[PDB]
Parts: C-alpha cells; sequence; structure tokens
C-alpha cells in the first residue's frame, strides 16, 4: 500500500498580512527571475537537505527530554494537473518570527528559480505554536497569516514556472532523488512510495563501522566485486569539515587514464577529480565536506589536506604490516612514482617520497627500506645518498663501482624498477641529503 501525508488540510480563517521583502532579498530575487543559469533541478536536493536538517533538530531535542518520537518523514509529491511539486516533512517547522525573519536561504532561492510561486505552510513542534501560511510570487511581497489544520512541520507547495513542468513528472523527479539526495538520513516518500536510499557511513564515527559495511559501501561506490586491502575513514573538523573513506582495491592495478564528493549527505560531484592529487587516483571511496561552494582556494586546501592524511596512512601502514605495505608498493607504486615526477613542489614530492621502499646492500635480500630507514644509518661525514639501478640485486651488487664501496661502508639502495632512474633524477634530494647514482 502506499503511505502519503501530503494533502490540502490547511485553511486560513482571516486576511493575509503584507511584507515588503528585505532589499538584499529582493535583490536575490532579481537575479533569479533574470538569471538563464540553469541548472533548475538542484532545488530538490537543497530542500531535502532543509527538511532532514529539520527532522535532525526535531529528532534531537526529543530525545534530549524523556518525549517519545513522533513520525519522522519527508514526502515529495507531484501533480501534473496542477503543475505543483510539494515536499513536507514533520521536523521542528518555523515560528511566525522565523517565517518573517529568517539554509531558508539556500532552499528560498532554488525555489524561485523553478517557482511561479510558493505556498508554505509552516507550524513549530513547540508546544502550543500555531500554523501559519506564508505566499509570495517572487515580487517584493510576501503574505502571511494564521492558517488552521497545519501539521507539525513544514509544506513546501512549489507552482512551477511554464518551462519548468517537468519537475511535476513522478518519474522526473525519481531520477533527481536518486542522483543527489539517495543518502538522506530520513525515510523518503515520493508520492507515497518508499525511496530506495543508503546508508551514509562515512558520517558514522569510525569506531562503529564494521569491515562488512566497508566491504558493501566499497564494492557500490568502485563498481567492484573484490574487497578493499586497505581502508581510511578520516573525519576531522579542523582546518576544513571533512567526513571521507577511502579504499585501494585488493586487486592490482586499466586504472591508469574515484572518489565521489558530497556535502552533508548532498551529492555534488558525482566522480569529482581534482578532489584528490592525480597520483592517487587509485583511490576509490567518498569525500565529504560542509565547507563546499571548481579550481576555488577551498579545493586546492581540501585536496593537499587529503593528500598529507594519505601518504601519513600509507606510513603508518607500513608501520603496521611490513609484508602486506611491500605488495601494495609492488601494485601500485607506479603512482607514486609518477606523482613525485608530475609534482611541482620539492616539500610534496618528498613527501611522497616518504613511501618508496627499495632493497639495500646492507639489508638482506628481498628486504625493504624507506629513504628515512635508510637516512638514519648514514654514517657521520657521509651526507648524501647513494643508489644503483639494475635488472636484479646479483647485478647490483657485481657493479665493480658498488664493490669498491663496500670497503667503507657505505649503504647503497638497490633500485630495480625501471622508472626508479627517474623518480630519483626528479626527487634530487631527501631530507636535504643528495640522491646519487653510482654509476653514472
Ligand atoms: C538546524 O537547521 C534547521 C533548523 C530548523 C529548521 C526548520 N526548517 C524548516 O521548517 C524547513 C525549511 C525548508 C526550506 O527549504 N524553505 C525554503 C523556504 C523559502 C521561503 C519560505 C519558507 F518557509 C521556506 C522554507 C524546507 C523544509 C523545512 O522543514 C528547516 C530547518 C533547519
Ligand atoms: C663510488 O664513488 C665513485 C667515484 C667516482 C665515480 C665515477 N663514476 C662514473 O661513472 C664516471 C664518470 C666519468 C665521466 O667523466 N662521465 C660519465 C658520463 C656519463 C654520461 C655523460 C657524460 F658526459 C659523462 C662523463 C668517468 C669515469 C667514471 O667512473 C662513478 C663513480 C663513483
Amino acid at each position: 500500500p502506499l503511505h502519503s501525508i501530503i494533502s490540502s488540510t490547511e485553511s486560513v480563517q482571516g486576511s493575509t498580512s503584507k511584507h515588503e521583502f528585505q532589499a538584499e532579498t529582493k535583490k536575490l530575487l532579481d537575479i533569479v527571475a533574470r538569471s538563464l543559469y540553469s541548472e533548475k533541478e538542484v532545488f530538490i536536493r537543497e530542500l531535502i537537505s532543509n527538511a532532514s536538517d529539520a527532522l535532525e533538530k526535531l529528532r534531537h531535542k526529543l530525545v534530549s527530554d524523556g518525549q517519545a518520537l513522533p513520525e519522522m518523514e519527508i514526502h515529495l509529491q507531484t501533480n501534473a494537473e496542477k503543475g505543483t511539486i510539494t515536499i513536507q516533512d514533520t521536523g521542528i517547522g518555523m515560528t511566525q518570527e522565523e517565517l518573517v525573519s529568517n539554509q531558508f536561504g539556500v532552499g528560498f532561492y532554488s525555489a524561485f528559480m523553478v517557482a511561479d510561486r510558493v505556498e508554505v505552510y509552516s507550524r513549530s513542534a513547540a508546544p502550543g505554536s500555531l500554523g501559519y501560511q506564508w505566499l509570495s510570487d517572487g515580487s517584493g511581497v510576501f503574505e502571511i497569516a494564521e492558517a488552521s489544520g497545519v501539521r507539525t512541520g513544514t509544506k513546501i507547495i512549489i507552482h512551477l514556472k511554464s518551462d519548468c513542468k517537468e519537475f511535476s513528472s513522478e518519474a522526473r523527479v525519481r531520477d533527481v532523488v536518486t542522483k543527489y539526495s539517495n543518502f538522506v538520513s530520513f525515510p523518503l516518500y515520493l508520492n507515497g512510495r518508499r525511496m530506495n536510499t543508503l546508508q551514509a557511513i562515512w558520517m558514522m564515527d569510525p569506531k562503529d563501522v564494521r569491515e562488512w559495511q566497508h566491504e558493501e559501501f566499497y564494492r557500490y561506490v568502485a563498481q567492484a566485486h573484490d574487497k578493499p586491502r586497505y581502508t581510511l575513514h578520516y573525519k576531522t573538523d579542523a582546518p576544513l569539515n571533512i567526513r571521507s573513506i577511502f579504499y585501494v582495491p585488493d586487486m592490482k592495478p586499466m586504472f591508469d587514464v574515484s572518489v565521489a564528493l558530497y556535502s552533508r549527505k548532498v551529492l555534488i560531484q558525482t566522480k569529482a577529480t581534482d578532489i584528490l592529487p592525480k597520483w592517487l587516483r587509485f583511490i576509490r571511496g567518498v569525500v565529504d565536506s560542509e565547507d563546499i561552494p571548481q579550481e576555488s582556494a577551498l579545493i586546492r586546501k581540501l585536496r593537499d589536506v587529503l593528500q598529507q592524511r594519505l601518504i601519513k596512512f600509507f606510513i603508518d601502514q607500513s608501520k603496521k604490516d611490513a609484508e602486506k605495505y611491500a605488495k601494495f608498493f609492488e601494485d601500485y607504486g607506479l603512482f607514486m612514482r609518477e606523482g613525485i615526477v608530475t609534482a611541482t613542489e620539492q616539500e610534496v614530492k618528498e613527501d611522497i617520497a616518504k613511501l618508496l621502499r627499495y632493497e639495500s646492500s646492507a639489508l638482506p635480500s628481498g628486504q625493504l627500506t624507506s629513504l628515512s630507514e635508510y637516512a638514519s644509518r648514514m654514517r657521520a661525514g657521509t651526507r648524501n645518498i647513494y643508489y644503483l639501478c639494475a635488472p636484479n640485486r646479483h647485478l647490483a651488487e657485481h657493479s665493480p663501482y658498488y664493490e669498491a664501496m663496500k670497503k667503507k661502508d657505505t649503504e647503497v639502495l638497490f633500485c630495480f624498477e625501471q622508472f626508479d632512474e627517474l623518480t630519483l633524477l626528479h626527487l634530487r634530494e631527501f631530507d636535504k641529503k643528495k640522491l646519487i647514482s653510482v654509476e653514472t
């Protein structure tokens, strides 16, 4: 059966009171009316986001009391024969003061992007609150009147413009909801039918997400069938709001030609390249930041924060399980080398270089060392990092130049990957120590 709450229960006994929009609001309404910039479908995800916020505010306050929880739901209704789309939620609602004084910005301008007029009913969840009707056609006036039959929460009826009638088709609205609003955290219904929505596990505290939940989400966001070999659930609130999960696949890398971008569980970009550095394009997963608006200073800042955190994560993994990290470096190490070569900043080159692992003349065959570990073994008076590129360890060890160096205890990195020469040429130095090939 169907489950709908939207219907014409409201009535207004008296006359409305007329108010004039304040000057800046009127100016923004003028921009909307004249704007041809028309990613028009966005109003739906903003209204759903505001409904979700209103529901959470109610739920938290009732839980802070001993109070039972009512039905907390978001409903959409389309009406083709009347050219409307309606959203209604059973959240905290608005007082008359807020309807006159006042998120209320974002829901407002995008509604008037698609509306000839907007008809709102709201009733605060506070006990003894009255219901109100708010009306505007986007001119400099709005109307408010006390209304009977308003359900606690907020209902917004958008009377669509003649060129926006597509949003009174159920199938069109269904697709918009699924595209941008699939992870809304309260039950969502369209025309009485429950929408298939998913759990935004990146918002949970990382200690609460189980491996089976990560495996299901990884397979979903990567459209994969393996499991992730690594999982980084990164939550921070400074300098930026970040709720993110990053996976690296169990399978090897073609992946050589990403990460979805959200803002409080609202999709911004399905496949947001530019959010990670190019060399991290093998990462799958999701990044959610409240701080999001396009080659902005903010995106650059988020990218640099995430790069540092992922490098730290991989360093941490090498300490937790060196054998698993060595396999990761074997499988994904060409991305690290690419990043060193293409990086502009020396500090970024050296940060990525902390992930490189090489054999060494000082270690058993097959055992790997990092550049930092090599540096900690350098003997006083010797101030450079020496390496030798060769096809295998036997050929490196029988270099006449290495053999001579053995006499004075100098460690030499043994590098067997064909792109090691270019990587270490471009790195040039590490921790103020020049990288020098022992053969020219
Ligand atoms: C904690 O944050 C809170 C705290 C309390 C909150 C109450 N809220 C609402 O009652 C509400 C507002 C919208 C909305 O987008 N608009 C846009 C309008 C334009 C003109 C006139 C209007 F009445 C409009 C409303 C949609 C659904 C909602 O439930 C949201 C909240 C969010
Ligand atoms: C172990 O410590 C040492 C100590 C000394 C070392 C010298 N080493 C050399 O490889 C070397 C270079 C040259 C030279 O003049 N070259 C090499 C060129 C290659 C390309 C283009 C050019 F123009 C070149 C000019 C001559 C003899 C050499 O043995 C490794 C060393 C290692």
